[PDB]
């Protein structure tokens, strides 16, 4: 990598351990999608791992508000991860030391010289592709603590980051965890719950690497499984050799990418692979269950991994309804980007999911960037997401999205692929319009 | 401490004086819990020392049925303890003299020239914190007898009023009881049951101050006093004196307010700490047994006893439970509140304990306003809990959840850092997203 950024996170980790030492109680603020719990997480587990204690508050966006609440509290240490790049000069006015472990693009003023900032932008990496921001948490404490870096692969699959391999500062955190002998690499078929769910289930869940004609369709992947010959009511490993074969050869000639890197850990053994636990994460998130987001982090698999898998159980349920309703109600299309929009508080939740997934089946034309758009009484909350030669065409869905929702006092950010933002209801189309606008602009 | 709160609870004694010598007997109506029960003890002791008879009806809940029940009967004098400041003017209608000692918000109404008010929110002092109902009713038996101080501080603890020392009319109550020498005060750690309960256990069930890690579970502190050899099937008085301080170090660094006031009193010695007996009263409350949970406010300890130390243990069981329950399925947050969400009755009545119990041990995020929610058919009983720094930040549980609830024809109320609430199933989420715009109000 650009060994600059590993420096900046031993900062932090001599921060952290300064603190440890004196007793005192570490602060910890993240977001609530795989990354920012998984980030959380990893964060939490060094923290255990030196016989400390954490404070942890998940939100779903960082606000002004929240970050003066803060400037109270008797914390001698505030640990941010997945936000607060845009907030710098507000962060800096906390009594007390601070660590930001970030892949936002700047945000934007100084940052004080009590604060330490860790982002893969400030170092030459891009923070769309190379790290996230549980990964920027293991580099701030990977001095104490490397059984964490599984961890750090799962909010980095979270956040989209595996383009044909990991690069950048995830690849050199996949070599490491290898090094260590906490993660092991298989190629394999990259199925849905492959250990804990019935082959007819995990291809109609297997939702990326995306299986068009059978991702979301019960019924047309049981008839695909009889209609080739493979048993479709067991589990993918009790399966025949034989079996196994014909299988690979049939889903590969429908989407070559289902076969090919599948990461594993003892850690997680009995639930999933690494994509699987990011999806887990992403149910719990999604359902307000933050406690058993982390607890499943932290370690806890007892009654916790039972609600989990349920929660899951639901959240992929919802998403099959909400993949019909877009091959049903289609998008409208402008001449820069494409929307589809639902008062279905079935779909508030899900709706950059299932954008994301409709582009990967190509429902939707993939070239054209796609804003979900889904209402909150007087609000509209909006999840923009596209595609990656869409990213190299000049596309960044970020920087619209926070100018436009700020011109109608809105509140929007992101990455370059994948953005969300918050605004009036009674401003949509003006909206719309305005990210068109900026669209072409950048296009 | 203002004079006038102490002239108003003569004004109480001397009528409470004045229909003993007419040989009336009192009728005394209050609430269920440790504060309940130690007010109603307060006063029925007060009432014995004076060769006196009472009449004790205990209530989850005063409802203005009830009320009328009441305003027919043959009694004199009606003594209400922890409740009746939110139905002033339907008590005035009682033919009869009336005490209201309490201690929740009365806005409110007019009393009538006939019943005497003893509350802290009328004289400047704050009923979250400075004095609870059992001290309400302490003053206003104050100058018939004195003996009854610790019973006091027995409810002002059971209703959460010790944060870091007693202040306010608690302090004043202390420290009286210190100069009558009814009660003493120690430097100790303050584990549940030191005197009945091997360390294990003891540790076990200390849940207030919580011990994360230890607390609630067994198995981990059985573990925990091995790991750094301690023995664990000894009571904490029978250990050794370097067992003790090891002992003193390795839990205070978990956390430090383990260490600190510890209060005893010569009445309650072979059962436990004031502490200890609020946990006691607590669960004879909540299995109903109130006559027992009374006997031991007026000195019964022989079988009332054994039976009462074999409900706390039950008690205690069923919140070991609860705490599982809750780190089993989480919370759901949402922007100024947290809920969790029961079709079980096992939980019923402790969902307001293990809230608190939960958010001190960091099960879930304190900082954030935490609603048990439980199912009657057709309605949904409220438990809120929140913690002093959440109240600091502007939270009111008591007027969010009143306010709620009567938007949808409930009912509800309570005091800024504890609340409960009654509504229909058929719009639960209607209400919780309603309370969680209540508190963002509250806090913005
Ligand atoms: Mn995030
Ligand atoms: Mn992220
Ligand atoms: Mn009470
Ligand atoms: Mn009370």
């Amino acid at each position: 990598l650009p060994d600059s950024i590993l420096k900046r996170g031993a900062e932090a980790s001599k921060v952290l351990e300064e603190h440890l030492e004196r007793g005192n109680i570490i602060r910890i603020i993240s977001h609530n999608d795989a990354d920012g719990l998984s980030a959380a997480g990893v964060v939490a587990r060094a923290i255990s791992s030196m016989n400390g204690q954490f404070h942890i508050s998940i939100l779903s966006r960082l606000k002004k508000e929240f970050i003066k609440k803060l400037s109270g509290e008797k914390y001698s240490l505030f640990f941010f991860c997945d936000m607060g790049s845009a907030y710098l000069e507000e962060i800096s006015r906390l009594k007390g030391d601070v660590i930001v472990a970030d892949h936002h693009q700047p945000s934007e003023s100084e940052a004080g010289p009590h604060v330490v900032h860790i982002n893969p932008h400030l170092h030459g990496l891009d923070g769309s592709r190379d790290l996230s921001a549980s990964g920027t948490a293991y580099l701030a404490t990977r001095l104490l603590n490397r059984k964490t870096a599984p961890l750090a692969l799962v909010g980095a699959l979270g956040d989209m980051q595996y383009t044909d391999g990991f690069t950048g500062a995830n690849r050199f955190i996949m070599e490491e965890a290898v090094e260590e002998g906490v993660l092991q690499v298989h190629s394999d078929l990259k199925l849905a719950s492959r250990y804990t769910e019935p082959l007819y289930r995990s291809i109609a869940y297997t939702f990326n690497p995306a299986l068009p004609g059978l991702t979301g369709d019960m019924e047309a992947s049981m008839g695909f499984l009889e209609n080739i010959g493979v048993s479709y009511g067991v589990k993918y490993p009790d399966l025949s050799p034989e079996e196994r074969d014909v299988l690979r050869d049939e889903l590969t000639r429908i989407n070559p990418e289902i076969f090919g890197e599948v990461f594993t850990s003892r850690e997680f053994r009995n639930i999933g692979d690494l994509s699987d636990i990011a999806g887990v994460l992403d149910a719990c998130g999604k359902n307000r269950k933050y406690g058993i987001g982390i607890g499943l982090c932290l370690g806890e698999r007892e009654g916790a991994l039972d609600v989990a898998l349920e929660l899951q159980k639901n959240y992929r349920e919802e998403l099959v309804k909400g993949l019909a309703w877009i091959r049903r109600e289609g998008s409208t299309t402008l001449e820069n980007l494409q929307y589809i929009y639902s008062e279905d508080k079935a779909f508030k939740g899900i709706m950059g999911t299932i954008a994301s997934i409709s582009l990967s089946l190509k429902i939707l034309d993939p070239d054209i960037p796609l804003l979900g758009l889904s209402r909150m009484d007087q609000h509209v909350k909006v999840s923009a997401r596209t595609t990656r030669p869409a990213v190299e065409r000049g596309v960044n869905l970020g920087v619209a999205l926070r100018d436009a929702a700020a011109s109608f006092g809105g509140t929007g950010g992101g990455h370059d692929i994948a953005a969300g933002a918050m605004v009036p209801y009674r401003d949509m189309e003006s909206f719309l319009q305005l990210v068109d606008e900026i669209l072409g602009t950048q296009t």
